């Protein structure tokens, strides 16, 4: 009873290998309309459809030195249907520059009862038609975010198991409709836990994820994994080097992600624009063996410098676009181990709770 | 960290006892719009809002001999917001007759990739806000239907796990918002399987349901279960008496349903209006100890005569009403052990696939 | 692929219903040779084969007013093969008085690595032949003890799951060889935890047990469950009435043990001889509905008064035997709700760690 | 609470690299006494302690051309405590030739009730004290064999769960006592199944093994895996090239074995001495990225010529020895990609059931 034919299988592998092609990464430009409110209000701008339109249009129409740095662009619903100033739909803008377009399909998180503050994610209702439509309209991959937090009795048995189960459902549905699932099991940096405790939980959680994807029969070569880096909690007093968290990210994934996964696209997680680039470099330089692409899927850590330089004023466009382009060139050096560098609001920490 | 307070728990427990208080049953007026169309071209009536309002009004305004036999009625979402000719809203029409109002909250089945024709159910997205409102609007319990088929390589381990889980998510969200969940893991009659096969599969399903409802921290005294009876398959050559169906069914449950469950309300299946009331009676006369209510949540098997009397014509209203009443009274004595059979609509098999 | 024929099934049900027949309980006289060392040294006696022989012979040859109080006697290996003074093998002594004989088959506990102090149990190697032999030699049921402790991260996911898995293996093997498994998932009273925390863990652990027994295909009507009472930890400062722990024991089991289980034979757990009898009475008087026998399988709480009165001196035999008989009559009133009573070393607490 | 210290972890990791260091393999001299009898009436020799000591001595004293091709040898327990004619103990005979000494620690398969002919394995009882001593006596790794069969309703979900678990218990106990565990989830060739079927089942087994080894907190850099190659079933009508077996086998592993596993040492199956070395070579020439050692743990398929030369007669010693050497050298170049085939004992299928 094949889940997929040969030709669907090779077309998902094809898309997946494009997105993470050597030296390419992803721009996560998929902020909910309510989440992009607090980004905009941090630079004084009002949250109107055309302020979001112009901001998203800022990122997509940047110089062609970004073209080989950005293999894919995850958008939010409203944005997939928005047009540029030259009248081209935003997905054609991205494809014209050699970027594959994706689409966030999760409908936010929801509380699991019986737990200390834990969530599952929702969005599976009608997800099959939506993917069918988003595929007609230009999308080729998808993002579903699950959220886990390290606390004293968290992440619990039930939490890890329901979040792993709905990631796999999501990925099964995505792949029947020709769309590559980005799987996002996120562990947040909230808390005071040390490096090794993030390591032990990352492992425990990816183990449960790849078992869930096996149970649901999903083609691992046409998926991507979007995991946290492995980092001390944001209240940790101990301090850890870039090498030590490289080792600990890379061994956790060695220990748990089968080589069949096409690529691994890290979240930035709240790290500064620059410590994100620096860590991604420490990781691709690790001497250990790493049979999958280790690259980036960054929201805040490609966009903070560009937002502060945009300011709300169309006059600042070319100023802000080159804060975005310097970040994409920087990260495309780090996803190949070639990043050697001093930056100011590229050093601001981007952690929220 | 507890899902529910002691007040929240007495409410749920009291609601679930009112429904299956001795001699009472559940009338499943649940049919979606498209599934009730198939019932209405049965008798040459077009499928209009008004015909659907009229036929429902005929079951909920049947005379007061039926008040002691109907603890609850499950309405599709549309019916909940329609009014009798009196102007009285249908929730308040049945409140008046000593019955609790349920709501169907699932949203149909969807296929599971990699599987031989199997399904999970969808409907969790926005469930909690939906239930909060149904509760304000008169509903005190919910129905959600998962469907398994016996067959070559079915019901799969993946389909059992995914269905028990999604019934557990549904149930936790119902109790948070005050609503007793009904838990319907229906195993279809379709196929040539024998009684004992269907006993195996039922036993292994309900075990997996109650491990899932335990993992999700579900309050069992405020639940009900609506399973199938254990029956030979509808195409099975060999023949089985009604006391063989009573044993096979009482024992499937005594090996799986914890005593704390407040009530078991059986589903009719493809069973004739009369076979369903004889197998229900044979079960309550089964002398093996049974520490839950054994009662009925029949839809087709309480309405077949009703429907082939009415025929779509206003004049047959009291003739239809009476045939639904005669069934409700037969089933309310089946629900006590006290039914001795002594028409043709009522011996017709009501099977479909 | 039946696990058992009809005739094996009815012979296990027959044995199980004997052991817990109305007003009957079990004597747990199965102390390891190393465990019975610390019992003997507490009364000054040397641990020699004939001091154990004479002590076990004290309990088995007691007055015939014990005959209707004691449905079964769990022995240790060496003891199954030991003879009385009249030359009769100990199992014939027990059968002559109407007691079924059992046999502890677990080979002690072992540490699970990676956990904070947790154990699994071993004993499955060659268990199938041993049961075959013990059945030829008089044994008809068996005891396997698993041990869980409540602490901060205990009992963990892995611990509950391996102990539930090897209980079920044990029970599968026992039943192929015609022997009724007593399943002993013990939660110890060590720690300072309140009543509700023992309740929540008992539930979590029996849920996992009955799922494990379902997965392994074992006939629940020819088994017994030997669970702790549900009690505050032994360092709890809060205080709780006999009724409150009756409620909490009886609801935990209602919520999780299917009625098919023939009987529930509690461990005493360290409680005093008398608080054990008192609590077992509070439980059989609980107004809730309880579809399985609630009776006793006591080691320390039928034998402390008899050991202190035996003292090591054969002269004290008839003195010590009537400390054992008064305890068996007392508990056979409590397993029927008829125990109304002041005792001294029958009030000593028997808790070890 | 960690299973292992950093010293305990480097030791294990170093041991596992010595065994599968490039070009080396494992000789399975493991056969129990009863299973080697079947091999020795093959060539008309009676099964004596001395013949068994003599035949083993012939493989472990083969000349020094084989030192670079044999990183480890797995002895049955008896062989570990026998001496060559020199007086030198067999563990120290192979220490001398640059090979690590393994020990078989399992204790045979046992049936699983309720199942269609399926097995778990036993041998955990007393395992830890056994391993502590094997370690003193020269063993640095262990073998434990679980067996699954493809067929009607096989390998069952119960048999997969129970076998992965018991291999995880075995592995945790080996690493506590210093011994690298080898993890052999063998899927038998028996049956008419096609290559792709056997790929499905292998994929779903090794996924369940590595969720179990993760749950049990198993150190993966100090493990090896000894699985079957993915092969059509021995009775399959249709025919498959060796590059179809190489793809089907490299991809089954890339979808399941985490990169951290130090080595994969294949089992021969019923494969001819020569087919086994061609499929091993086709696999190391498979250009798909493979981040583990792909090498051999052959028993029958490194000794068939050896055995039909020797014939039971002292005079053929150096003729036998040479045929085992010619195989070890073929297999050590298969283990690098560098074997081009260019007798009859060596094309005979070595299948059994």
């Amino acid at each position: 009873y094949p889940a997929l034919t040969p030709e669907q299988k090779k077309e998902l592998s094809d898309i997946a290998h494009r997105i993470v092609a050597p030296g390419k990464g992803i721009l996560a430009a998929d902020e909910s309309t309510g989440s992009i409110a607090k980004r905009l209000q941090s630079i004084g701008t009002e949250n109107t459809e055309e302020n979001r339109r112009f901001y998203r249009q800022l990122l997509l129409t940047a110089d062609d030195r970004v073209n080989p740095c950005i293999g894919g662009v995850i958008l939010f619903h409203e944005t997939l249907y928005q047009k540029a100033d030259d009248g081209r739909p935003f997905p054609q803008v991205s494809k014209s520059k050699g970027g594959v377009v994706g689409i966030k399909v999760d409908k936010g998180v929801v509380p699991l009862a019986g737990t200390n503050g834990e969530t599952t994610t929702q969005g599976l209702d009608g997800l099959s038609e939506r993917c069918a439509q988003y595929k007609k309209d230009g999308a080729d991959f998808a993002k579903w975010r699950c959220v886990l937090k390290i606390g004293e009795h968290t992440p619990s048995a039930l939490a890890i198991m329901e979040n792993a189960n709905v990631l796999a459902r999501y990925a099964s549905i995505c792949q029947q409709n020709g769309i590559v699932p980005i799987v996002e099991p996120e562990i947040l940096p909230d808390g005071d836990h040390d490096l090794k405790r993030c390591q032990y939980v990352t492992e425990k959680v990816l183990a449960a994820v790849y078992k869930a994807l096996s149970d649901h029969h999903i083609y691992l070569e046409g998926t991507l994994l979007k995991p946290n880096m492995v980092t001390p909690g944001h209240a940790c007093t101990q301090k850890f080097s870039h090498e030590e968290i490289a080792m600990a990210t890379v061994t956790a994934l060695r220990r748990t992600v089968p080589p069949a996964v096409t690529g691994i696209t890290f979240l930035s997680g709240g790290q500064s624009e620059e410590e994100a680039s620096i860590n991604l470099n420490a990781i691709n330089k690790c001497p250990l063996l790493k049979p999958w692409a280790l690259t980036f899927s960054y929201g805040r850590a490609l966009q903070a410098s560009a937002l502060k330089a945009w300011g709300g004023k169309k006059e600042n466009l070319k100023a802000a676009q080159e804060e975005y382009v310097k970040r994409a060139l920087a990260n495309s050096l780090a996803c190949q181990g070639k990043y050697t560098p001093a930056g100011a609001a590229a050093s601001e920490s981007l952690f929220v709770s």
